[PDB]
């Protein structure tokens, strides 16, 4: 079994969790497939072989409409790829913020889909343990589509990155008894309380100005509903919440008696007859909730393509000087291919011909190498620099153009920017700063925090 002899790579889908997300296509069938690739070298693994393709099979069999289907897995010396169905419709929450109005019928339906997912999945004993909401994907990006847990049963087998980029948002939704060590699928109730808490009042339960803050706080194990948009909320809501987030896990209500709840039951039913009052603050909170954590996403994954840029500006000038045997820094298409492809190593021929469109639009004659180089990393980083600014603009939703020292705060803090590198960052870019600064000069400070 080769993956490449049945798949095709298509387009980058994301990373993700444990690894990158590639859309893939059946070359026979032409089949569209999500194809999760973990690499056995930057990522350990928990167990032994036995273990995981037990565990792979099990789930090449099991099926729910809440649950991402796994369709294949391959394995070679460096990388496992686990083929799953590819869906298009984007996380909840990127939806839930482009709506109007939401209730709590709105939030029920939403949680009974999660419940019944992980419900299915521990008959089956499959814990997923890192349930968060960028792990709940959307079929289409629209309110009436399903929802399809993604994830489920990698934590088991493997061990998560420490990397910030990927550990951003994280704290929120992890169970007390996951971060002690002992831990079952009780676990998995727990961080969907925690997400039935934000969408019912836009605020996690447990939160703080950095990880540790965080971690803190759910360790502890308490929370309130003090907010003044859970006076808009029902006490049956409130009570399944409770049961949810009970502290220790043997008290705590299973996933298969809480799509039982009242709560559920009541508000679920196809036919709304109880009151829906839409829960305004609460969507106006989750707008700033899913800004924030995207920003600060943008600003680790902009730092962190900032860098591998810097790496590969350098290897790809050593590989056409070497190729520059005239010495004259004049290469032609074919060599600059070859040497992209050499770097690659360390689809082609279209990459290099927009470049060559930029540089000789009239294709002449040869290429300055250098002039290449330049505008070859561009189209690579443009992606990040692109997706930055947009959540910068998404974050900024009064269109002031500015971001408050007060929000900087919030927004490094859940980077783990520590505070007086940032402030002493800012201070580098703008001596006369008025404690706000415009996307230009955050960039900047991101330059500055990777060593530029
Ligand atoms: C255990 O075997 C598998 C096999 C394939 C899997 C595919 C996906 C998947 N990831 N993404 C990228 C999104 C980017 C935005 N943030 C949310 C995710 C996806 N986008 C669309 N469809 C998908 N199926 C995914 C996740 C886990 C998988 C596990």
């Amino acid at each position: 079994a080769i993956f490449s002899d049945r798949y095709k790579g298509q387009r980058v889908l994301g990373k993700g969790s444990f690894g990158e997300v590639i859309l893939c296509k059946d070359k026979i069938t032409g089949q569209e497939c999500a194809v999760k690739v973990i690499s056995k070298r930057q990522v350990k693994q928990k167990t032994d072989k036995e273990s995981l393709l037990r565990e792979v099979q099990l789930l090449k069999q099991l099926d729910h409409p809440n649950i991402m289907k796994l369709y294949e897995f391959f394995e070679d010396k460096g990388y496992f790829y686990l083929v799953g169905e590819v869906y298009t419709g984007g996380e909840l929450f990127d939806e839930i913020i482009s709506r109007k109005r939401f209730s709590e019928v709105d939030a029920a339906r939403i949680i009974r889909q999660v419940l019944s997912g992980i419900t299915y999945m521990h008959k089956n004993k499959i814990v997923h343990r890192d349930l968060k909401p960028e792990n709940l994907l959307l079929e289409s990006k629209s309110k009436d589509a399903n929802i399809r847990i993604i994830d489920f049963g990698l934590s088991t087998h493997f061990e998560a990155s420490k990397k910030m980029k990927d550990k951003i948002g994280t704290a929120y939704y992890i169970a007390p008894e996951v971060l002690h060590g002992t831990y079952d699928e009780k676990c998995d109730v727990w961080s969907t309380g925690v997400i039935l808490y934000i969408l019912l009042s836009g605020c996690p339960p447990f939160n703080g100005a950095n990880e540790y803050d965080i971690l803190k706080k759910v360790e502890k194990g308490k929370y309130t509903f003090e907010l003044p948009q859970w006076k808009k909320v029902s006490e049956s809501a409130k009570d399944l919440i409770r049961k949810m987030l009970t502290y220790v896990p043997s008290m705590r209500i299973s996933a298969r008696d809480a799509l039982d709840h009242e709560w559920i039951q009541t508000y679920t039913k196809e036919q709304i007859s109880v009151d829906v009052p839409s829960l305004d603050n609460a969507i106006l909170n989750i707008r700033q909730f899913q800004g924030t954590q995207k920003l600060a996403q943008a600003a680790l994954l902009y730092m962190g393509s900032k860098l591998t840029s810097q790496d590969e500006t350098k290897e790809l000038t050593a590989i056409f000087h070497k190729m520059d045997k005239n010495g004259d820094g004049q290469l032609d298409r074919a060599e600059l291919i070859e040497g992209y492809k050499e770097l690659m190593r360390m689809a082609v021929e279209h990459e290099v011909d927009q470049v060559l469109d930029a540089v000789d639009f009239d294709k002449n004659g040869y290429i300055e190498y250098s002039e290449f180089v330049t505008v070859a990393m561009d189209r690579k980083t443009l992606l990040s620099r692109e997706r930055l600014e947009r959540a910068f603009r998404m974050f900024d939703s009064d269109n002031s153009g500015k971001i408050s020292s007060t929000e900087l705060a919030t927004i490094f803090g859940v980077s783990d920017v520590d505070s007086e590198t940032w402030k002493s960052v800012l201070s580098e870019v703008d001596k006369n700063n008025d404690g706000e600064v415009d996307f230009d000069e955050f960039q900047q400070m991101l330059l500055k925090l990777c060593g530029n």
